[PDB]
């Protein structure tokens, strides 16, 4: 089956890719991909529906496990062939049931291949079986991690799946690591993980021409730039706030390729991204190389500390790190912004609304200067600052920030996306 107005071609040096045949304007929808296989992240059960992802109050709990909710019984029955892979296992394993989301999603992919071997509507251009794996590029540490996931798959999903051999399972796992998507809500909060075959056919660019948004469990690809007939459709696979070197470190590590787009070539946004303090005695080169090294290393240590250190301690880390950095860097620097965004999140947990709003206010502007025009990160930030304002009863400011969020969202999600009608109703109440 073909996908209208688009075409799968051979992108030189980028393997298989998707190009446009007709023109697409900013905001236009390229295509929609129903999810081939998906799973709702554990920290969201009860909040969202396990079948359609609809966010609602009062959802039908599952009688057997009491850990899976639905809007009604049609969603419960419709989700059974997939939920049964964990209902009983969740009750029998109890506190020992902790498969990694990657393992859960892969189990669902195996169940899907068994129930529907034929090509699905989610595979009109690219098929799950023909996914790029990058297995020959794997080293021993990465092969060891894929081995731990195969051990988890067998350990938790043996009641129903018919596993092939380790050769086939390390391939599928490499394929999921290369083409698996993560679903986020209107605030970029993680909801789940899914497999979107046709969507996984678009290569990466740091200057993307399309954004992927989700309408429930449906992928929607909308043009954020003008796409002319014959030019490739490009998506951003990573967080575009960081400098070139950081971006490619993530691209090479996770996707086995070194981007070459205009941005990675000329590195225009790099300067402002690593703004140095216009001091009287401007910092020395080696001082900057040393500060970038320290910053990158503390990013990693904070990722590690978020797993056992109390919020007070984490906040102390963002403050002390921002202290030591503020001597070479400007607050617009992406490393100061990183520590600040993390601090704002910690305040959001502690329910220190005013502290979270203060940090947000400080972050938003540089955030706009660093990301593209239509960026889901910028929109979700405006959305968060807007709901912070409205919660605290700052109607004027909340209305301004919310309007900014709807500005970008109308392009990315389309003007009729339920998220937008929801924010508009959010403006008509406080
Ligand atoms: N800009 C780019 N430069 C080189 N390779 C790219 C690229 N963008 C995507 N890729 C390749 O695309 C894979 C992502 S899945 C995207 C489609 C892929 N080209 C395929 O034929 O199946 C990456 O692992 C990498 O191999
Ligand atoms: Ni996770
Ligand atoms: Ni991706
Ligand atoms: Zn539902
Ligand atoms: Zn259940
Ligand atoms: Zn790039």
């Amino acid at each position: 089956e073909g996908l209208g107005g688009l075409e799968r071609f051979c992108s030189p040096g980028k393997g298989r890719g998707l190009r446009a045949l007709q023109p697409f304007q900013v905001g236009d929808l390229l295509f929609s991909c129903p999810a081939y296989a998906y799973v709702l992240t554990v920290n969201e059960r009860g909040n969202h529906c396990e079948y359609c992802f609809t966010r609602k109050e009062g959802l039908s709990k599952c009688g057997r496990c009491k850990q899976a909710f639905y809007c009604n019984v049609e969603c419960q029955k419709e989700d059974w062939p997939m939920h049964k892979l964990e209902c009983s296992p969740m009750v029998v394993f109890g506190e020992n049931w902790n498969p990694s989301e990657t393992v859960r999603l892969t189990a669902r992919i195996l169940a899907k291949q068994k129930i529907h071997p034929e090509r699905t509507p989610s595979e009109k251009l690219l098929a799950v079986k023909e996914f790029e794996s990058h297995l020959d590029k794997l080293d021993n540490e990465k092969k060891d991690l894929i081995q731990s996931d195969i051990a988890a798959l067998h350990h938790f999903y043996s009641k129903h799946l018919e596993f092939p051999d380790n050769d086939s399972l390390v391939v599928l796992f490499a394929q999921v690591n290369c083409n698996g998507f993560t679903i986020e809500d209107e605030e970029l909060s993680h909801l789940g993980s899914a497999i979107f075959p046709d969507v996984a056919l678009m290569n990466h660019s740091c200057c993307p021409n399309v954004i992927v948004t989700y309408k429930g469990t449906l992928a929607e690809v909308r043009a954020v730039q003008e796409i002319k007939p014959g030019e490739e459709v490009f998506t951003s696979y990573i967080d575009l706030l960081y400098p070139t070197e950081d971006r490619n470190d993530r691209l090479r590590d996770s996707y086995f390729f070194t981007c070459e787009c205009q941005e990675c070539t000329t590195k225009d946004k790099d300067k402002a991204k690593v703004e140095i303090r216009k001091l009287s005695d401007p910092p020395k080169a080696e001082a900057i190389r040393d500060m970038v090294r320290y910053a990158r290393n503390v990013i990693e240590e904070f990722r590690r500390a978020k797993h056992y250190k109390s919020p007070s301690e984490l906040l102390e880390i963002c403050e002390l790190s921002q202290e030591k950095m503020s001597s070479v860097f400007e607050d617009s620097n992406v490393y100061m912004l990183h520590m600040m965004y993390q601090a704002m999140g910690v305040c959001l947990y502690m329910q220190d609304w005013e502290g979270a709003l203060q940090y947000g206010q400080k972050i938003i502007k540089p955030y706009s200067k660093h990301y593209p025009l239509y960026s889901l990160n910028v929109a979700s930030m405006w959305l968060k600052l807007g709901r912070l304002y409205m919660g605290l009863e700052h109607k004027a400011a909340g209305e301004k920030a919310l309007k900014k969020a709807i500005a970008i969202m109308e392009v990315a999600h389309g003007k009729d996306h339920p998220y937008i009608s929801e924010i508009k109703q959010e403006i008509e109440s406080h």
